[PDB]
């Protein structure tokens, strides 16, 4: 694309915003800089010879514009926007602005859950195999800062929203690995429409691999070109169980016996052949994917043992920002005595009634924090305490502790009311773990 001699807003700082910004830069193109926040992050990092505007948008310079760029993190129907959209204004996003210019073929995942373990895994597979590869998105590096001449393959995570202002994805394979119920805050057609947004990931993608066992992965249409797919039971990719242990299979063919991981868990084991597939699409060699998957270890925050002591693990799943997220560290969890759970935040107006089923029992206490912690508590009363903080409900659980019990932040709800993100909400879970877990 060519944007010389182009007016250019770009909505949203921060280090995605950033890169927007210095993207434009680079080409000779000055962009203007807006964001609703006062103080946006990464502030006195924008040059001053970039005009900024901030604390609200600025319908002037968005009327404007010959294009918009938005962060995902601003809603597309904001009125300031949909009156830009109406006037014909081209709105794009950074994933957009990248995929102009990537000289490079790109892996696309999407989800409700797993798609950084996904991300992250396939960027692994691609090194194990001696290629160049950029990893990021909505992970790690804003994907702008990946461009490299030099890259051999893209992995990108990408988000919902990022996906509702992109248009020239043509991924080498894409996936939504899954849909559940998140960001209904920010999707007033409620289900279907974040759906929608994922499904954008397909289009034009020469292979889809989904999820056989949700149906809401699935194109609304595809007819003699069907996708790959992954399941438990079925799928192109599937496993299969013989006594107590499982098997990675492709079509029938044992692949890998799960024992050779070091990620537990079915969740992980279908992470793992949703992976593989988008491996396998991307023209990786099977024998260095499966090599990554035996050395891969996890993620920080995604069910991660940040204490063994004393007989009581402590387990910082932080990143468990919705519903079924949580799902997945409770469904099977074994525990010996107490399971202590926190759970608190903005819940995004999800429905939490999903969890109530695994929170029977005698060996269950609730300790709900936050903006929703009383709605959380609500799922249970009798087993609930609610505090203002984690860091009250912390305190508030050790002393009940003892030898067996577990101690597990998987909280169901974005930390986006009390902290930065979800690595910080799990920082201060791991700190708090290590004072109150010891003598
Ligand atoms: O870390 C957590 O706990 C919660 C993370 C949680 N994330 C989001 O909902 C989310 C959705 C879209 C984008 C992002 C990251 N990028 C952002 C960029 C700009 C903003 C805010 C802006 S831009 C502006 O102009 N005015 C704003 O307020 C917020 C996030 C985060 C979630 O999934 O619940
Ligand atoms: O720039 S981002 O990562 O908010
Ligand atoms: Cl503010
Ligand atoms: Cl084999
Ligand atoms: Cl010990
Ligand atoms: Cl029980």
């Amino acid at each position: 694309a060519d944007y010389q001699g182009k007016n250019v807003v770009i909505i949203g700082l921060g280090l995605t915003g950033l890169s927007c910004v210095d993207f434009f830069l680079a080409r000779g193109v000055t962009p203007r800089v807006m964001d609703t926040r006062m103080t946006p992050p990464g502030l006195d990092k924008l040059p001053e010879a970039v005009e900024r505007h901030t604390g609200s948008l600025n319908d002037e310079w968005l009327m404007a514009a010959d294009l918009i760029v938005a962060s995902p993190g601003i809603a597309l129907a904001h009125p300031s926007l949909s009156a830009a959209a109406d006037a014909g204004i081209e709105i794009v996003g950074d994933i957009e602005l990248f995929c102009r210019e990537a000289q490079a073929p790109i892996v696309a995942i999407t989800g409700s859950n797993g798609k950084s373990t996904v991300t992250t895994l396939v960027g692994e597979m691609a090194k194990a195999a001696g290629v160049n590869v950029g990893v990021g998105g909505n992970i790690g590096l804003p994907a702008l800062m990946l461009l490299d001449d030099e890259c051999e393959l893209y992995v990108l995570e990408l988000s919902s929203f990022q996906l509702e202002t992109t248009s020239s994805l043509q991924a080498v394979a894409a996936t939504i690995l899954n849909v559940t119920e998140d960001h209904m805050d920010r999707y007033p057609f409620g289900l279907q429409q974040y759906r929608a947004a994922k499904l954008r990931i397909y289009e034009n993608a020469k292979v889809c691999v989904v999820n056989a066992d949700d149906a809401l992965t699935m194109p609304i249409r595809g007819a003699d070109e069907r996708c790959v797919s992954f399941g438990v039971n079925m799928g192109d990719y599937h496993l299969n169980h013989q006594q107590g242990e499982t098997w990675l299979r492709v079509k029938g063919e044992k692949v890998l016996n799960v024992k050779e991981m070091k990620l537990s868990g079915q969740h992980n084991y279908t992470n793992a052949l949703a992976a593989l597939a988008l491996a396998d699409a991307a023209g990786l060699p099977r024998a260095s994917s499966l090599k990554a998957l035996t050395t891969f270890t996890g993620l920080p925050h995604r069910f991660e043992v940040v204490l063994e002591h004393n007989g009581v693990r402590w387990i910082n799943d932080s990143k468990a920002t919705n519903v079924g997220s949580t799902e997945a560290a409770l469904n099977g969890l074994h525990v010996d005595g107490t399971l202590h759970l926190l759970l608190g935040g903005d819940g995004k107006s999800a429905d939490f009634s999903p969890l109530a089923r695994y929170l029977n029992g005698d060996n269950v206490r609730l300790y709900c924090f936050g903006r929703d912690g009383a709605q959380l508590a609500a799922l249970r009363p009798e087993v609930a305490e609610q505090t203002e903080t984690m860091e009250q409900a912390m305190r508030l659980l050790a002393p009940r502790v003892q030898p067996g019990d577990m101690v597990l932040l998987s909280p169901a709800c974005a930390s986006l009311d009390q902290f930065k993100n979800f690595e910080q909400r799990g920082n201060e879970f791991a700190r708090l773990a290590k004072e109150l877990g010891s003598h």
